[PDB]
């Protein structure tokens, strides 16, 4: 418990081993070297026991790597509070002094496993506590934004970073035709072609909830709000060539940091903080508070301390601990709720979605995985199922014994005769719908909602002579291959963004387009 | 011939002889001896043919669904004889159509190798290979089922099935669920009475159960409820007969499909609605979207439609019968859903199955594609069998023209914000009655109960041998029941109708030793 | 202007789609854009159909990558017969005139499948001949040799050459410590840190059989045979410097190369040669014949032309005719045999396990997989089966039907009553077994048979004195980051390679070292 995850990181783990080798059944291996012939020159005989476990287990090492976020790594933790949020939330782990155990996962986003770390993209920055009440997960990006406001989308954008299907190669006019076309995507993109798109470290970066989620306190009144993770290390990011020039140099190098780091005492820390906006505020904000691609102006809304988290303990072993790990943010716990954002609400089906395929039905169950409380479920069976409940125990609810069933229940009946609960506030007390009928419509116009004033706003009034310079570059670079029916598309969207920007981008293309 | 047989030949290789290939097409030396370093030395490990034989072999299981484990179907035609275009634009259904179709019959608790002829209901799904998509009408043979709500399936589910320490069905088990469960009494009733135990698939009626909702070409909507009646006629075993039948032939029902198809006795159901107009919803005297409910036929007659008829037998059973992935979220334009909870649960949770069970690309079996081309961005997963004409994009918006929904542009992310309006191609819904995500009853309606509907059954309807078989056969299905279920079921059946629970105490108490 | 396979490249393949989208059942999708809500501003609605559908399929995308070999890119052309060898082999493909369609897939070997093309590595060479008697495929490297003689020892090699289990990070100490504990290696790694462990493109490399096979003639005579795929475009190679600029540049450097030089019409070739030694020679020939370790000298046996292949195909869809492809060198025809070279026995078990669970059961009925002959076949059912016999097909053999058995087999019984068939040259017309018992035994010790004379010899009488400086250079570099528990064993290794060699290395590994 030299850090309060020592308790979640040695499960699972085997004792040291020596002697000699054993098969998986635990009869002593002959020989790690030789393989049994009828003859030494005659054939390979069948009955070579461990040759085939060996190589049949062999076989099967590789499992599905995520779509997306392939490429990542991680480390395990503790969150401190220091900060008195109690009036805002309930929720067992942000409470005055609370120490919980934390994972995390860093990764890029388009590229698969083995590609480099500093490939121009968002950056991955996925929370796991390991909370008293169940694991809360806030699965975040090192951006406050992102490219779309409706999950039904999200399959296409990410088709367009990855590959064509005809040859396999990742191409600049898919990723210019999907963005351009989907002009929603300006905020992040931004974002993403300015410094911050190409970050030196995990530790130097900071962290984002991104979505407006709720919080809710003990008497049950709720508010909106959004995560910030601020690094103490500090935004330290590569040029365009410098990150191109570290792919190659060691792909790598972000894994290869944050192991060293914490393998050299150097913990890394953020300090968690929050905005709050009150529910009455909503409505009647500038912008739509439920839409990915609006931040919330920390003019209008400031950061909160909270507490601060610190990453102090490597994995075990990487492949059980973190490729493994199943991190969703669907992962909710009391005194946390969701919001009326689209991306959101597709996420908390998503993530478990692709888990139960990725790992397993019973992913739930690896110690990773695992939350600190007994998990008292009618769950059952299902592939390599290791944990089962205690003898004879029922599987169905209501029933007759005290296994028990939820909370609103009364453990006894099916709740017929017309029994009603009321407002679902553990999902998230709901603002209005504003209509009441199934609809494909567009998020509710707030004053200043469309997609390039955000974007606009940071080019005009935040970034300095340099980084909107470095910004038209790397825009440029990133443009190289582009076809001629994509080019003036590309020339628009950027001066939608800023008639300046965009006409810097178009005199810095054509003059690479050579 | 038959309308299906262009869907029953996809996928089969012609006959062949002469002698047998390894999986790469080179020449098998034998199917009888295994190669070995001299004849009584060890067998090598480079039998390519043994060993290839021996793992494909291993690997011919895959998971059964649960439930539904055991079943078996057939193909044929759907054809309209009635016009009902005023009703709906759902092109299988408009005047003269003739659709082919597939059928999948069975049980429901039971696993793979479990006796068609168990007391259970029996699954009645139906495939329309539509000009508009794969329309299925996912049925069973009762009007009505146990739940009102699909967080409870599971729950019913297991307590039909095995106790966890021990491997073995319980009668305690079921009936602790089914009275602390008293929405399940209309579903009990029917279960266990006469049609609890058909003779054959052919010889019973096929159900929706559920409200779906049926629009027509100007986007009006109805109410509809399906009815297929069987022109074979009900044809039920006693109690007893159907527990002889079950351990004689385990397969009795597949055997008799298939022997029906094979000799041409191909069987025939009419197929018919029920409609409610839109307006009737809110008033009906029973809520009109709760599966426990069903409406009475006094107040909503069957209007015909057509008939469907099965004559192929399927090529391969496995390959089109076990592998069929039927799902009620195969709907079509002309029809939708309701607020009916067990439905909207059933269209998420098909497909979830069968993506584990079968694949994530279960839907390129041939069994499983429309006769339409699909036009889908989805790509790659395991075993891909189909894919996209060379270099087509794999996002939309794009600048091609593989297309878009039929509500979008085609060019763009329908951004700016852009409006589509109700989603009629889901349901037209009626009043949701509040504006909060809650966890609420179903809207009350003034005879809505958990007993009325089976009271009216057992006093109305079942005759004076109907009544008595009732009760003589939930008798038996209580034998094994702890003594601190008895009380339970006894009070269960009375509030079903106080007569029927008097007759099934006192025949339980007979049997008791 | 087209290509012999385009009857395989075709196959699975949609017609080219427009207006609308549909739904996997065929039935309309409404938008793309935009999710169904209970109003604007209200929840997600759990039957949005189309986008649980789109989402959920999206989540299942990605399979197991494969282990080794998991980034790799290939191509589709034909073999043309140019020579009569007929007298050595009665194989279908190899008679005179014959042109077979091909399929080839070119890779690395350690990263993972998003790793850069040019890291330093063994490339494979992996061909499918599409015969008239069934699918031949030679799976070979960029190298006439490998580091182990053993299939045992083969998943301890590829462990060292991926990730440390702790950390995910691949590292040179354990490298090392492999190749030098098991010495057996030095042949291939010394060609491995030479110029040819970096080409440049696919088309820049030879191919090799690598191992010994066996080739029979109507006559059922046997002669053992390598094969040599010599390039017509040349050997071209990177130095280690340029290799990892390229990796960072563009990882997919070598698939870019070949898709655009098909498209171009550039199509490359190569010479397919084999070595031929006669059945008599195998056991007095200086160096063990079937030790994969072991190259046949040139000058013993010079290179016999056998024709030319060509590539001049692109796949039509990347994944599913390259990622699925199922190269494996159990697929052999008549005509065509093993040897006692135990790497190659491991080898014809191992690949079709790992497809079975790579891609599924199923995997030989998908289209780049499948056989242009009809496969006759009584195994059945199993995952996804998309192909079945003929309606009411017997499942079982013997059977009292037509479907048959196997050549040596009547058709009618189960050859009871004491039925023989004699040696199975279909496997090999083996050679002296050299014992009567099941053993764990060495090869058969041939007069110069050691682990180091080989690539001993490749220094001191092959390499130019450029080359022979560069692959001190390499090796030096590739040290860097060993422990000093591994340096003196290190040295010793490339002393026992050649004494000047191994005096360089260590001199160029100290002046680096700081
Ligand atoms: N939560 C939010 O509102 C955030 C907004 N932004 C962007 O800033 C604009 C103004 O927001 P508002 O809060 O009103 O303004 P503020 O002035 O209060 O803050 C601007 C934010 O922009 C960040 N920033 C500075 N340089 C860059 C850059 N190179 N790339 C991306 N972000 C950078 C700042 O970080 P720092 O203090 O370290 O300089 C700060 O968090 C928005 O349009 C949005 O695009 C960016 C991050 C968070
Ligand atoms: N959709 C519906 O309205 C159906 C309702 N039921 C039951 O019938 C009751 C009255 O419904 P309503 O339509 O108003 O009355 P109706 O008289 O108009 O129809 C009664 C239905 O009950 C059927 N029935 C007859 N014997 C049995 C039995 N052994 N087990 C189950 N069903 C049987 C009849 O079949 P048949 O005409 O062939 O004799 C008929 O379909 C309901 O309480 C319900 O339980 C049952 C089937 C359909
Ligand atoms: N199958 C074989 O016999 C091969 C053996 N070797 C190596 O060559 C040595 C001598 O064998 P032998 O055939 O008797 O001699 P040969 O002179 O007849 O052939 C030497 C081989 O080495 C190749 N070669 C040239 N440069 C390099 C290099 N930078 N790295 C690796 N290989 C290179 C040659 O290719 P090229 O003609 O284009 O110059 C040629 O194939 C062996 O010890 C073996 O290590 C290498 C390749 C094939
Ligand atoms: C509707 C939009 C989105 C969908 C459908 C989606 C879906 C997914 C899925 C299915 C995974 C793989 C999970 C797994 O297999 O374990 C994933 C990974 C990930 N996503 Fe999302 N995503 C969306 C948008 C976002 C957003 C907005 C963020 C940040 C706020 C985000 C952050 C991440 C991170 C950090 C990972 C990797 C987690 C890890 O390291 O294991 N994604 N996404
Ligand atoms: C919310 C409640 C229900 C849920 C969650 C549910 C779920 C399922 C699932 C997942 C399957 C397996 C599908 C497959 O793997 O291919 C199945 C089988 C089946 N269910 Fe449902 N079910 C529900 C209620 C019903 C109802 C009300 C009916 C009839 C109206 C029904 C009829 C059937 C039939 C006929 C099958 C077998 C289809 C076949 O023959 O392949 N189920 N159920
Ligand atoms: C006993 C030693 C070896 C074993 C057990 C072994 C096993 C394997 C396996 C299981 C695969 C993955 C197959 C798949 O999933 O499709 C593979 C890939 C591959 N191996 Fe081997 N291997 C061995 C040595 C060799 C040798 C000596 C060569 C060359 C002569 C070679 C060439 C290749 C190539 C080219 C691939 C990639 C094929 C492709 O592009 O799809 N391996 N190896
Ligand atoms: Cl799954």
């Amino acid at each position: 418990e030299k850090s309060a995850a020592d308790q979640i990181v040695d499960r699972g783990m085997r004792p040291k081993l020596s002697g000699n080798t054993t098969r998986h059944n635990g009869a002593p291996v002959p020989s790690e070297n030789i393989s049994a012939t009828a003859g030494p020159q005659g054939p390979n005989v069948l009955n070579d026991i461990h040759l085939i476990e060996k190589l049949a287990h062999f076989n099967r090492e590789n499992v599905p790597e995520r779509i997306p976020h392939a490429k990542g790594h991680g480390a395990f933790g503790e969150l401190h509070i220091t900060e008195d949020v109690s009036e805002y939330t309930k929720a067992d782990l942000f409470q005055p002094g609370k120490v919980t155990p934390l994972a995390v996962r860093f990764s890029t986003v388009a590229g698969e496993q083995g590609s480099p770390d500093t490939w121009r993209d968002v950056h991955g920055f996925a929370l796991r506590f390991y909370t008293e009440e169940g694991n809360y997960d806030i699965v975040g990006n090192n951006t406050p934004t992102f490219f779309l406001r409706d999950g039904m989308k999200f399959p296409d954008f990410i088709h367009s970073q990855k590959r064509l299907n005809k040859n396999g190669l990742r191409d600049a006019d898919m990723q210019w035709d999907f963005w351009t076309r989907a002009p929603e995507s300006a905020h992040q993109v931004t974002y993403l072609m300015g410094d911050r798109g190409t970050p030196k470290t995990s530790r130097h970066q900071d962290g984002f909830g991104s979505h407006t989620f709720q919080w809710i306190n003990a008497e049950g009144k709720p508010v909106w709000v959004k995560y910030h993770f601020k690094t103490r290390q500090g935004w330290d990011c590569f040029t365009d060539a410098e990150a191109a020039k570290v792919a190659g140099e060691n792909a790598d190098y972000q894994r290869e940091d944050l192991y060293n780091a914490i393998e050299n005492g150097d913990f890394p820390i953020w300090d968690v903080k929050v905005q709050i906006m009150p529910f009455e505020d909503a409505e009647n904000y500038r912008w739509n508070p439920f839409d990915l691609t609006k931040t919330w102006s920390q003019k209008d809304y400031p950061l909160i301390p909270v507490g601060y988290f610190i990453l102090n303990r490597n994995p075990r072993n990487f492949f059980a601990q973190i490729e493994q790990i199943a991190l969703d943010p669907g992962n909710i716990v009391p005194g946390v709720g969701l919001s009326p954002d689209r991306m959101l609400q597709a996420r908390i089906f998503a993530y478990a979605d692709q888990q139960r395929y990725r790992i397993g039905a019973n992913y739930r169950d690896l110690p990773v995985n695992r939350p600190i409380n007994e998990v008292n479920t009618y769950s059952r069976e299902g592939s390599m199922q290791y944990i089962f409940d205690a003898e004879g125990e029922p599987s169905y609810s209501p029933n007759r014994y005290d296994k028990g069933a939820g909370y609103l229940d009364n453990g006894t009946d099916s709740s017929s005769n017309h029994t009603s609960y009321g407002q679902a506030d553990d999902i998230y007390v709901n603002p209005d719908p504003h209509g009441t009928d199934l609809v494909r419509a567009a998020y509710v116009k707030h004053q200043d909602d469309d997609d390039f004033i955000q974007p606009g706003i940071l080019y005009r009034e935040v970034l300095d002579e340099g980084e909107k310079e470095r910004l038209a570059d790397n825009i440029s670079n990133a443009m190289q291959g582009i076809s001629e029916a994509t080019e003036p598309r590309v020339y628009d969207y950027w001066n939608n963004v800023d008639e300046n920007l965009g006409a810097r981008v178009k005199e810095l293309y054509l003059q690479k387009k050579a």
